[PDB]
Parts: structure tokens; sequence; C-alpha cells
């Protein structure tokens, strides 16, 4: 539709609540991004039909989620053109479609204090090494090898794209490489030509489109809380099953604290990853911009 070709180039795009539009969406973002002659329609239709059925029906970390996380990445892309290759491009937007397959609406502490076998198998960033798993899992299904036409080695090449950019949505993580980054930039060290800084940026561009909910206008921002909470708040409930006492951003009987919560996410968390953002890709302005905006609607709520 017309309204979805013009405003889907927006930062704050939301991909509302018709499913079967998503797909759609997802092969227009794709084709625009890397073409329509690389990869077989028929083909790719068909793996985003699967990674559909591989995502669960939780609040938050959904199909929904997966797509929006995905069109954060198409306009970082767009408003970058001639920065990264072919390749990446592919690798990162399909990175983003599948970055929470099969997600359960819990965090990997709860695996580990649960004692899930998931965890036994991935010690650490346990979700994310398992999304990557059943990412190659669907891959391999007959008919589904979207890069049958790569040669073996991009095949490799691409696969390790999306491990790295799938393992870089565990946020434990992003503290540190943001740390990394925001020194390569006050030195100015950075080498985009350089393969480690690279994967780094990579990173901080999939950190950025997983909280992209902080970059959209208010009315969307403050509804999809909503859904982040549920999962929270139900990860909470389990703890207390456990018998061990929840953090207060996942126990429900200090919900009175949400705004309070919010503002330490926004300065630990939202405004330095969109800066550092910002400050590597310029374009990518809109995003601290509209992070700015929200940080000034929660300290409205707590006036
Ligand atoms: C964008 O979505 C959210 C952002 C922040 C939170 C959040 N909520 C609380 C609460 C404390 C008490 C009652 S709620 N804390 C956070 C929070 C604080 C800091 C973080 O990272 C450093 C991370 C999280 C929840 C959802
Ligand atoms: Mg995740
Ligand atoms: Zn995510």
């Amino acid at each position: 539709p017309a309204r979805i070709c013009r405003d889907i180039e927006l930062f704050h795009f939301d991909i509302g609540p018709f499913e079967n539009m998503w797909p759609g969406i997802f092969v227009y973002m794709i084709h625009r991004s890397c073409g329509t002659s690389c990869f077989e329609l028929e083909k790719l239709c068909r793996f985003i039909m699967s990674v559909k059925k591989n995502y669960r029906r939780v609040p938050y970390h959904n199909w929904k989620h997966a797509v929006t996380v995905a069109h954060c990445m198409y306009a970082i892309l767009q408003n970058n053109n001639g920065l990264f290759t072919d390749l990446e491009r592919k690798g990162l937007l399909i990175a983003c479609l599948c970055h929470d397959l099969d997600h359960r609406g819990f965090s990997n502490s709860y695996l580990q204090k649960f004692d899930h076998p998931l965890a036994a198998l991935y010690s650490t960033s346990t979700m994310e090494q398992h999304h990557f798993s059943q990412t190659v899992s669907i891959l391999q299904l007959e008919g589904h090898n979207i890069f049958s036409t790569l040669s073996s080695s991009e095949y490799e090449q691409v696969l390790e794209i999306i491990r790295k950019a799938i393992i870089a949505t565990d946020l434990a993580l992003y503290f540190g490489n943001r740390k990394q980054l925001e020194e390569m930039y006050q030195t100015g060290s950075l080498n985009l030509h350089n393969q480690s800084h690279r994967d780094r940026v990579i990173g901080l561009m999939m950190t950025a489109c997983d909280l992209c909910s902080v970059t959209k206008l208010w009315p969307v921002t403050k509804l999809t809380a909503n859904d982040i909470y549920a999962e929270f708040w139900a990860e909470g409930d389990e703890m207390k099953k456990l018998g061990i006492q929840p953090i207060p951003m996942m126990d429900r009987d200090k919900r009175d604290e949400v705004p309070q919560g919010q503002l330490g996410f926004y300065n630990a968390v939202a405004i330095p990853c969109y800066t550092t953002l910002t400050q590597i890709l310029p374009p990518t302005e809109p995003l601290l911009k509209a992070c700015r905006d929200n940080l000034n609607q929660w300290e409205k709520v707590i006036r």
C-alpha cells in the first residue's frame, strides 16, 4: 500500500496489526536492500513462513518483534548506503528476523536458575546460541536454503555474520561492546575496514535495532512497554515459584516504580547506545532524537 511504501522509510514506522502483511513487508525490505534477483522468491517465502511458525505466542519476543527489529535494520541500512556489502545486508536482515527464534519469554538468568537443559548446552548467551541453532535448522529443511546460490565460502561467511549478529542481541554483551566503541571514537582509532572493529559496529547496530521500541513515537513506545512488562512480570512470578526474590523490574509488586525504572534504562543503556551509534553512523540521528523524546516523556510521567 502507498502509505506503507512512504512510511516504511521512517525510523519510527510501526508494522501494524495485520500479521499476514508482515512477510510481504520483510520481502519488500529485502528486495530494496539486496535486490530481487538474489533470493529465489518461493524459497524465501517458504523460509519466512517456517521462521514465523517457530516463534511463540508470547507477549513481546514474538513474530511482530522479529519483523520490527528487521525494519529498524532496514532503515539503518537504507540511510547508510555504500557502507555494508551485499552479503552483510542480506545477513543482517535475516539475522534480525531470526534473532529471537523459539523465545519463551524468559531471560538467560531464569534458564540458569531453573537449571533448564539449554543452560547446560550453552552456558553463556544461552537463548542466543539456541536462536542461531534454530536458524541453521530451518535453513537445512528441504527447500528452505535461501543461500543455495551462494558459494560454499560465501555461505559460511553469511552464516558467521548471522551467528555474530544474533549473539550480539544478548544485552549482557552490549555494555562492554559500547565501552570499546566509545574509546575507539574518542581516540580516532575506529577502522571500519578492520573486521574486529566492523563486527563491533554490527553488534551495536543489532542492539540498537533490538531496543528500538524506545525510538518510536510515544504512543507506540508506551503501548509496547505493556508487552515488555507482561513478560518480565511473568518471569518474576516464576522466580518467586522457585523460591527466589526477583529483581524489581520483574516483580509486579514493584510496578509503581516503572517510570523510575525506565529512567534507569534510558540513562544507562538506551541514550548511550543511540549516542554511540549516531557518532559512527550520523544518518541514524532520528533514533537518538526519538529516544531523547521518550526519556522526556517518562520524566513528565514522574512530574
Ligand atoms: C524499554 O523497556 C523497558 C525498559 C526498562 C525497564 C525497567 N523497568 C524497571 C523497573 C524497576 C522497578 C519497577 S520496573 N527497571 C528497568 C530497567 C532499568 C535499568 C536497565 O538497564 C541498566 C534495564 C531495565 C523495563 C522495560
Ligand atoms: Mg533476544
Ligand atoms: Zn529481540
